[PDB]
């Protein structure tokens, strides 16, 4: 039952770590197995160590540790890592200024690490990333996480908003994909150096090779 989604998130890590995907598999495999966790969240331990900048074995330890001293899931402790790593700062800091966005905006404190996420993907302001999200929400009718994909998205392809929907969009009616796969798939291409047909077939090929 290996997804579309989990193929295209490999994918993106490949690309991140600088690594092939043989590479990139063995590792996320190897890291699903030790740790008992899906294979997107591998992924996701991938990138934040990337981010952090230190071995996976670092970032794994300091994830667990900050689930036990938090009491939240080990999700939670990578986003809180995450979130800290994009922010260059202490996990408390990040934690104390999700909390101030979380009262501000009247979001989760998932919601409000995500989007400090963002804006230093951004290289913005959050205010200003709020700001952009919550347009397209409202013009749109996508939710603010989804906003903030698309901000994302967009700066990856070096291209406007409107252009990145446009894509989407295409995609989603051609290949009756949501709208959140289509994203990734664009946001891959970008990421590779390829089009989105070749990601696609890259994807494909390796959902396979995992059957």
């Amino acid at each position: 039952g290996v997804s579309l989604e989990q193929a295209l998130l490999i994918l993106s890590v490949a690309a991140l770590l600088g690594t092939t995907v043989e590479e990139a598999v063995k590792r996320a495999l190897w890291l699903k197995t030790k740790l008992g966790v899906s294979l997107e969240q591998a992924a996701f331990i991938l990138s934040v160590a990337a981010y952090l900048g230190t071995t996976v074995e670092e970032a794994v330890k300091r994830a667990l540790k900050l689930k036990t001293k938090l009491g939240v899931s080990l999700e939670q402790a990578l986003l809180i890592l995450f979130a800290a790593a994009a922010l260059g700062t202490t996990v408390e800091e990040a934690v104390k200024r999700a909390l101030k966005l979380k009262t501000k905006l009247g979001v989760s404190l998932e919601q409000a690490l995500l989007i400090l996420w963002t804006a230093a993907e951004l290289g913005t302001t959050v205010e200003e990333a709020v700001k952009r999200a919550l347009k397209l929400k409202t013009k749109l009718g996508v939710s603010l996480e989804q906003a903030q994909a698309i901000l994302v998205v967009a700066a990856e392809l070096g291209t406007t908003v409107e252009e990145a929907v446009y894509r989407a969009l295409k995609l989603k009616t051609k290949l009756g994909v949501s709208l959140e796969q289509a994203l990734l798939i664009l946001e891959v291409a970008a990421k590779l150096g390829t089009t989105v047909e070749e990601a696609v077939k890259r994807a494909l090929k390796l959902k396979t090779k995992l059957g």
